[PDB]
């Protein structure tokens, strides 16, 4: 499968029938709010293609400026490295594959793309790392096995990878 | 053009012993935590600079991912707009420019930078526009005239520009 990875287009000519991540909410909002709230300047949205004609889309991500708690960090010596109340960061606001193409490690390669993208976004601006909220104990068992680490408690679903992990990443 | 504005460089061989803007604190800042801030991934710095051998700084601004309190907004029906309570942006941390070249326009001038920074992460990144909580009277009076919006109510010094505003101007 000749999979690729793009910015959604601005004609948003994607096959979308039949899309079906096995989440409802995802499906949802793959069908009703990506494409206005990428134009809306609230995420920007990335999908998965194939190579057709009209190319299906596979799989989605949307990144979004954020910023967190600096207490939510595990690590206090972090912590004392930033001298304010939040650490801006880029969420992750969703990511999904379509159950036609699960368990290839497509998620796995969004995922790096997803980094990529956020890498670059951290030589322009001050982001600290990568936000995500684990939708279900599954997408948690994801983020956790790609490498992310585990906010506040050890039952919380906020996850997070930090930039300096992303650049060693990229050397 | 007879000073330049880039991105902090990673030597940081800049003559910064004579900056003074006026305000102590961003002074202070930039001597003391700009640089390590920049490195540590709290900020990304940029700088006015001269062309002499060793280059004097005159001017810096620093931006931060972050986002805001969907409820900030003055327009109720914009707030319909944004999804969740609180909407995507970058905020610029500091501003400052040394005394001996403020009432030029290069505050401006940086303010259009960071506006063309943004406007790029925005491509990216979902970002909705540009916070900035103003340090003071006066700075507060030099974004709004710039065409920053006010947020909360009349008396805060929390003001936005939208990325809809940024794309008009590129
Ligand atoms: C903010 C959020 O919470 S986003 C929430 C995530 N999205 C959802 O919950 C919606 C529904 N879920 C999904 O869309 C998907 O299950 C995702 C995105 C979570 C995971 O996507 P997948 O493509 O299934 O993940 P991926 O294939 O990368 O996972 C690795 C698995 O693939 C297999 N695999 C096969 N080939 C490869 C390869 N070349 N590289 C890596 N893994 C591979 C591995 O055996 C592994 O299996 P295991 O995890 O069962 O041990
Ligand atoms: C998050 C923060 O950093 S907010 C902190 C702001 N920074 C500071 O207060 C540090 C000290 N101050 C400074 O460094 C500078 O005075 C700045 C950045 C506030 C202003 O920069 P300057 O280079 O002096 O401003 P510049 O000459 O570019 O002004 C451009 C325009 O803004 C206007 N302006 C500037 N300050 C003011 C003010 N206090 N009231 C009204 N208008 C103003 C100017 O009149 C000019 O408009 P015009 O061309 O139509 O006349």
């Amino acid at each position: 499968q000749q999979l690729t990875i793009e910015m959604i287009a601005d004609a948003f000519s994607y096959d979308i029938t039949g899309f079906d991540c096995g989440e409802e909410a995802l499906n949802t909002f793959l069908k009703e709010h990506l494409k206005r709230q990428h134009d809306g300047q609230i995420l920007r949205g990335y999908a998965l293609v194939s190579g057709d004609t009209v190319p299906r889309l596979l799989g989605y991500y949307t990144l979004s400026g954020s910023c967190f708690e600096r207490g939510m960090l595990p690590s206090k010596t972090q912590q004392k490295k930033i001298p304010y109340q939040n650490a801006p960061s880029v969420t992750l606001g969703r990511l999904a594959i379509d159950k036609s193409v699960q368990g290839q490690g497509w998620g796995e390669m969004l995922v790096a793309h997803v980094m990529r993208v956020v890498w670059g976004a951290s030589k322009a601006v001050g982001i600290y790392g990568l936000f995500v909220e684990a939708l279900n104990e599954k997408a948690k068992a994801f983020f956790l096995r790609l490498g992310f680490i585990q906010l506040v408690d050890e039952n919380s679903n906020l996850l997070f990878y930090p930039t300096k992990s992303i650049e060693q990443l990229f050397t």
